[PDB]
């Protein structure tokens, strides 16, 4: 919505409310946005929630530069019969919700796509 290039964003189409029937299913959806973010500028935090209304996820980078290119790549894709979107978070509120993920000194890596 607004010119707030923050180091964080949320997707809205990565799983469905009736499509989980293994345990461990976050690992792949997590791996996927790890690819995208890595190919741009890396990412130091991921949270795939599972009880979202519009498939929301929560991702955080070391630097707005990574966020810029990552969001720019992510929104406008097609999931399996949906449009991918992302939006940026309000940093001055996000930093209060994740008082710990602020310090995240460790770029994650994938396991398997």
């Amino acid at each position: 919505v607004q010119p707030l290039a923050t180091q964080c964003f949320q997707l809205s189409n990565m799983f469905n409310p009736q499509t989980e029937e293994e345990v461990g299913w976050d690992t792949e959806i997590k791996d996927d946005v790890i690819e995208e973010c890595n190919k741009h500028g890396g990412v130091i935090h991921i949270y795939v929630d599972k009880n979202s209304a519009q498939g929301n996820v929560y991702v955080k980078c070391p630097s707005i530069a990574a966020a810029i290119a990552a969001v720019n790549a992510l929104h406008g894709r097609w999931f399996a019969g949906k449009m991918i979107t992302a939006a940026y978070v309000p940093l001055p509120t996000y930093h209060n919700l994740f008082p710990d993920s602020m310090t995240a000194t460790q770029l994650l890596v994938p396991s398997r796509r």
